């Protein structure tokens, strides 16, 4: 029964059970995963990682189940339930890799193309592998919870369905949205990377969850159980919004954040086969492979990055030189964003070949400059407004009331940047995306 | 051309071209990848800030101080070439701290190179003596009006000292500019400041010191014929609040005791891989961890990362290091025997540390005991550490003015091994004449 | 320099200038002037008096327009400037009567039927009464005021003009909008208000002014210069205006909150010949005409309920007998309510009359017992006001440019047979007054 | 049929409707004219709270604690009958209170009627008889089972104690209902409870205690085979917390300079008024201002409303006293001259607090002065005030348990006058053996 010190949530009061969780190598390893990527490079503040965000989630699934349960005692929430939250949220940036999202949204797809890899899938591997490991399952059964029921639930409350859900009855449907919501993006993982996020980036945020979390409530929509708000709160639910707006605009949507993210990607990618990382029975893994076995990822951290730059070895030297770049502020340039408007979106898939494309683009009038598919970097930022929350009102408590695309050069001269721009704009005419602006 | 850097303590932060040039090396970047408060995250989740937005925060504050003295008091003569002088030296006051920061100089150099002197701060001179030749500097400096031979000089004394009037830098009658970066005389300058507001920030603690307030009210005065930064009188009250900010931040964090258990682990298994472990330097001579400090090419290349290579590491050679790693990661500790300290004006030296487990080992305590333990199984952790010397002044006449704690810890966990270690220590205590440790 | 602690503010900081005004007889006045009237008879926790919220007005007048000057350089806000309107903002309530709105709403429209008052008239004569009787004006001029200008930009910030205005020319309107507005509802007098009476009444005020004053900026609106608030406050605005409908729907409406109101004023009716004030010239007024002398008024505090309810006075004997009845706690009962929808709002002339009409109406069919007019009490409650739309905007890359009333019928008779009877001749009034039909 | 009353500090207050018919009397609506906090509220802007709703917070608080006692404990035989004595005992227990509270009884009538042993709590009995007899409370009690004979005797009991086991109403297996409402040994009582949060959210002072919790941990246990209300060993933290906030609001509040300085003011007025002020009692007899405690029913017409009718009085007979209200208006004060305490543990009577002016003013202080005052200039402010003695228990054996200050005023306000009045002072302390003033 620790009591830890928070920034942003003050004391933290953590089971057993989560302390057994969280003393063993698989979840230390997010002690060495920043949270904002490439975002320390651009913003000095944002040394936060993945480790501390995960004890506040965990702590803020936690908060909410357990007042659900006090104010409404009909909705049979035990002290087992709770529990399995309190885990869950936890555990569900178990998987994340080196640099977060920069990992399973950019690496594996120019990689390995053709795998499909999400660091959700990615969590509930680590999740397994964490309690294997540590012998958790026992210590699970001396606590009340039942293993194999329970698990279950965790995996499914963070990677979603492996009615859908054999972790628990539909009569507790409300459960599946408390960690991570795909409906109204209302979830505590939200709630503490919003008032973390800012925290560290000097953002005001006037979202007060403390005071969501008391006004919340599980009512029926279209005979479904689902946790609303009271009709008080829709002023506290517009200054959610508006600070996960400013926190994209400002900051996830960064032009140097971004371009410094692709530069660490072409670093990991020159890289990827030179570096070994050790698995199970010794067997070696690369970089790009190690999602394949839990053990080796267990050791695929951001320290991969100081690897490759103190490195000596020459078969390293070209993903060292990328690094030293970064570290020189000599970055890749700016050419231009476009959008798929109308148009069918960029899949993951087919990445590897934007660049190719793009140096392929015929744009006459002829130029003096001619560039190849590896001068340019084609860089997919994916998106992934109140009303589509549901209330309720004090009288009647049981019933409710894109795509962007940027191109950055490698080649910093204003004779070849000039050529760049031309080629996007004339790949961004026959691809049919929006012409960029000046 | 200025840069402005968004930071979350000081807000938006402008950068002199020269500053920026500074900044994008390795030299400097490599304070990225080094804890403010080293072992310190392993107890609060949110210290994970490093030294590098702290050392951008002090040359801000340096340059904040300087051009307010200069705006207010022009006939002190502060020049541009003097503030930019000044704001490096904020920049780079930090440049030769270790891996874990404070971890390094002050407990593992002293372990594991008892002869050698070695502090951050000639390793901060030397880095920034590196940083200016590998990086041209010295041209880009007399571009913007710095004249290299004596500003360097200027530079290197505002972090190490004098290297009768003992500086050669700058004149005395500018002597005041030798009080803004590092203020040895009252402990008050913009270094502190900004690792007090930055490191109660991080911590969640509340710091009721406004030094916004404090730069726009601080002035140069006249005392003892030698010049020195003073406060209004009205302003004490804001210092009192400075001070126990000082102050609880040293009782809750600097001095935790779980937090200082965790830096010995640390530095026990930097002890027990330093042998092992090769950093590459200059002229492509290999350094060991404690003797990297020797070149400062591969002093470069060390930083927290050392933790993580050894973790990682497969090597049979380090298998015992990683074990005192993998120990933290499962958190088991070593182990809290007492607190004391050493009375009379007497501190234990810093060569003199390596020595500490042989004496307490060594110690003969009656009763004769169960279990007799040797002293690699002991810890001793050394521990280090209010208007007077404040200068302040009246509106009316503005030219005018009006410890070390020990702490030892048992690697075994046993019972009958952890009382023993208690008596062995209450009797070291008896004649070293320490005072009496308590329940 | 004076420094208050207030529950609300915090530590509210005082020019002495301030202070001077606030040590006088007429603005001590106010210690004894509850600010919710019969509200503290329901509301136990609502015992604070106009001379806290006062403060807190002058507070955050002040607040808002220090604010502004530094921000916005250019507007050339001056010291004097910032004096004046925390002074207005300090003695916008002088005037308010015995238990404050009861008295100009309901008990000089009663007493004297024939006379325009306002406690915003009343603000000015006694501040007029302060200056003068205090020898403010030489204090005014030592601290940079011009006595004959800036007089007149204070009562003009309370009561209105008297380009309209002679206080302040037009490039300082926004001036104006501090202490009361009249077209968005946003001011620092509400907001005091709010915060204050959520504090004693136990209601959650999430409005935060601080926030709100932070991101406040002067700016053009259709040539005219006008209070803004950046986009982003919108959601903190809402949150005052969820205020502004928890107290008026939870407190200022209160049914029986009312229904005392109206026993206050029915006891003060009754006692109004033979209470004597003692005003200037020595003259004896009575509690409707005290209004009339401002040396008088001073003395016409919430203290003439004490006084009649301590009388032994035998020509008191009936309104002792009403304060009596609020106290064993037989109050009159509530008959019904209804609304002057799509008709004409019942004016503060007429209120005297109505009794007569609503015991004149024939319900017929017949009752077992008959009521008059003496038995009838109706309270015209008036509440002059999404509201959200008419605040105006600004965002960060634009800061040039911008982006019913209630009529309760009460019976004095509390049996259920006259009761009954009462709902009858309410429901006949109601009806050929073309008023809404009274629900169950 | 159960009413409900909103309250800002305890939420909803449900009341018996016995309660109610006690309530809607005017001996205890009386209490909606008496400040809690005095004078206080001329210095503290937010202190506007009277008696009355303190009174139904206690009422409140009472009922809350004796039903939780009785739910975990059915053992102790607690019926819906003596909840209800309690209650009405917490209601009550400030009937007896006078014009500005705690200013009448302990300063006011100690001045004016020297001879005389009055407290509100003696108050408090006689204005609870006067309200059953006068509003028929007694058949009302007989119908919700109360017996008028034996109850009433402990209410009263329970407000001014005992008239060997000294009380009458409730035998000592039921000793514990007698140290709920006031509890005389260790100032723990829901009295202290209610004005400790409500003074502090109308004084905006942090009040750190959690009376719903500390009444969810108590429990009735034996000590010294005696029967005492105590808390759990766990929950300690919460009881330091109470004390803090019972520090805190004695020397940042109650303790106040000003506020005590002006309390004494508004008691010199009502002493120069004293004789020509009539209040009419019963028999159509008339009373003083002093003497209305020896008429129930002219003390029910003794209220704050006194301050008001003796400022707005036109009547010459009254002019002097009139002066001092109007001085308080003004903010003319009177001055601080200094403060001292009683050295030893004795401490300075109420009946003598009358002469307390006349042995300062002839105190003979050499050094000679170029003033002398006499006793008429004189305030002698006597100031009273009135962790480890409480009980506790454990979860495994819950059965079983494990000042004065003297302040001096002047009324001469002029620099000569005011010296001299330091002089007196400090001889007086000098030799009544008082400890030596300060500045
Ligand atoms: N267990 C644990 N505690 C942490 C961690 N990070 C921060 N803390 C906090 O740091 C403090 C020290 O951690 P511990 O290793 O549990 O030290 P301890 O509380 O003395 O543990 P014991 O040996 O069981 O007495 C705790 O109070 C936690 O609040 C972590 O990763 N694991
Ligand atoms: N130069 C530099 N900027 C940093 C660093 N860390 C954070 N920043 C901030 O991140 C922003 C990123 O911009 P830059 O890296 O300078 O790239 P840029 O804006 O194109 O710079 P220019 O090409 O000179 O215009 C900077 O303006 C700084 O505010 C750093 O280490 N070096
Ligand atoms: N002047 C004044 N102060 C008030 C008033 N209401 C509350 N206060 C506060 O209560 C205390 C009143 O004491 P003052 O006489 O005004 O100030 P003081 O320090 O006691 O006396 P001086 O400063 O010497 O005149 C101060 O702390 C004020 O903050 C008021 O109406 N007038
Ligand atoms: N009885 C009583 N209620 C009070 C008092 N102060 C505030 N209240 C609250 O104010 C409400 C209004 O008073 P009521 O007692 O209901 O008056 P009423 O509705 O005319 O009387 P009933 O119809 O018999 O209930 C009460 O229900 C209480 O919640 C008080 O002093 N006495
Ligand atoms: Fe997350
Ligand atoms: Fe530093
Ligand atoms: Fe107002
Ligand atoms: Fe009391």
């Amino acid at each position: 029964m620790k009591v830890i010190n928070d920034p942003i949530h003050g004391h933290i009061e953590l089971h057993p059970l989560l302390v057994r969780i969280i003393d063993t190598p698989q979840f230390q390893r997010l002690r060495y995963i920043k949270q904002l990527g490439g975002g320390y490079y651009v913003f000095p503040g944002a040394s936060h990682n993945r480790f501390e965000h995960s004890l506040g989630v965990g702590y803020l699934a936690g908060c909410l189940v357990h007042a659900l349960g006090e104010k409404q005692p009909e909705l049979q929430i035990s002290e087992r339930d709770v529990l399995c939250v309190q885990i869950a949220g936890l555990c569900h940036d178990l998987g994340h890799g080196p640099f977060s999202h920069m990992f399973d949204g950019r690496f594996i797809p120019l990689a390995r193309p053709e795998v499909k890899w999400t660091h959700e899938q990615g969590s509930v591997m680590m999740f397994e592998h964490l309690i294997n490991s540590n012998g958790i399952k026992p210590v699970m059964e001396q606590y009340g919870l039942i293993p194999e029921e329970d698990i279950c639930f965790i995996k499914e409350q963070i990677v979603g369905p492996l009615w859908p859900y054999k972790g628990r009855p539909e009569n507790k449907s409300f459960l599946y949205e408390i960690v991570s919501n795909k409906r109204n993006g209302i979830d505590v993982d939200k709630w503490d990377y919003f008032a973390r996020d800012c925290h560290h980036l000097g953002i005001q945020n006037n979202f007060d969850y403390k005071r969501f979390i008391k006004f919340a409530r599980v009512c029926e929509v279209d005979n479904e159980l689902r946790i609303c708000a009271r009709d008080k709160e829709v002023g506290n639910l517009y200054d959610m919004f508006h600070t996960r707006n400013s926190l994209h605009r400002r900051a996830y949507q960064h032009k140097v954040g971004n371009i410094i993210d692709t530069m660490i990607t072409d670093a990991f990618l020159k890289a990827d086969d030179y570096i070994e990382i050790t698995g199970a029975g010794g067997k070696k893994y690369r970089i790009s492979t190690a999602i394949d076995d839990m053990e080796a990822y267990t050791k695929l951290t951001d320290n991969i990055f100081l690897e490759i730059l103190y490195s000596t070895d020459p078969k390293l030297k070209d993903a060292r030189e990328i690094l030293k770049q970064i570290e020189y502020r000599n970055l890749f340039k700016y050419v231009g964003e476009t959008q798929p408007t109308g148009q069918i979106k960029i899949k993951r898939e087919d990445y590897e070949s934007l660049p190719k494309e793009v140096a392929s683009a015929k744009p006459k009038v002829l130029l003096d400059v001619k560039l190849k598919a590896e001068d340019f970097i084609v860089d997919v930022i994916n998106m992934d407004p109140i009303d589509h929350v549901s209330f309720y009102c004090k009288t009647a408590p049981n019933r409710a009331i894109e795509q962007l695309i940027r191109v950055y050069c490698k080649k910093v001269d204003r004779k070849s940047l000039y050529a760049a721009r031309q080629y996007f704009v004339q790949w961004c005419a026959d691809r049919n995306f929006t012409k960029p602006q000046d």
